[PDB]
């Protein structure tokens, strides 16, 4: 389902968004119940808000600050009171149309909140 960042809610199983990359950190390991996994974190946003993106597996470390990307078949979770966006093995990421897409100074700072 198509979404705007400010509307995201916990446990959305399949989400499509177009966002600018505001920040992108280096990849690192994290522990999980099923084994150790590679991730990276980014902050991404649109005209309605910004959100933390966790990039799993093949997507870890794959994007850069300033890019505009179309993300298809992402999913959301909740962590520490905030909605989290997630990209994994079935998520697709492509470069998108920058034609007038807001720059960082016009992307608001609100983040989607868990109930």
């Amino acid at each position: 389902m198509e979404e705007k960042v400010g509307n995201l809610k916990p446990n959305m199983e399949s989400v499509n968004v177009t966002v600018r990359v505001l920040e992108a950190s280096e990849a690192r390991q994290i522990q999980t119940k099923n084994g150790v996994r590679t991730i990276s974190e980014a902050i991404v946003g649109d005209e309605t808000g910004r959100v933390k993106l966790t990039l799993w597996g093949k997507h870890a470390g794959s994007i850069k600050e300033g890019q505009v990307v179309k993300i298809e078949n992402a999913w959301t979770t909740a962590f520490k009171g905030q909605v989290q966006l997630n990209a994994g093995s079935k998520t697709k990421i492509a470069e998108a149309s920058e034609d007038g897409f807001p720059e960082s100074s016009q992307i608001p700072e609100n983040t989607p909140t868990a109930p």
